[PDB]
């Protein structure tokens, strides 16, 4: 599923990401934009041989199981394919764990490089919430 900007903001809010670990909704929407372009089906191979899955590009080395990533820990206890669903519950649940790991949203390098410190409120501008 390719979400609209405000549609995803609404879905993230409904699943409790708004201000989760202190990160406003716009931070999460901005992260999703640059990680997946709001596309739940996004997958991208990493240089270490792991793969990133879903709207928040969650990796198969630490977080989900894809069956092809040596060293897999599957800390979210989910198949990586569940992170591709039109329902974002699995991605959200796992992102809550990731952002709690100690470095906050810096765990998403695209967030650090492209969202951190910017006017992230712009991402939810005009949305009914
Ligand atoms: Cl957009
Ligand atoms: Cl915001
Ligand atoms: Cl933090
Ligand atoms: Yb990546
Ligand atoms: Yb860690
Ligand atoms: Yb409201």
């Amino acid at each position: 599923k390719v979400f609209g900007r405000c549609e995803l903001a609404a879905a993230m809010k409904r699943h409790g990401l708004d201000n989760y670990r202190g990160y406003s909704l716009g931070n999460w929407v901005c992260a999703a934009k640059f990680e997946s372009n709001f596309n739940t089906q996004a997958t991208n191979r990493n240089t270490d041989g792991s793969t990133d899955y879903g709207i928040l590009q969650i990796n198969s080395r630490w977080w989900c199981n894809d069956g092809r990533t040596p060293g897999s820990r599957n800390l979210c206890n989910i198949p990586c394919s569940a992170l591709l669903s039109s329902d974002i519950t699995a991605s959200v649940n796992c992102a809550k764990k990731i952002v709690s790991d100690g470095n906050g949203m810096n765990a998403w390098v695209a967030w650090r490089n492209r969202c951190k410190g910017t006017d992230v409120q712009a991402w939810i501008r005009g949305c009914r919430l």
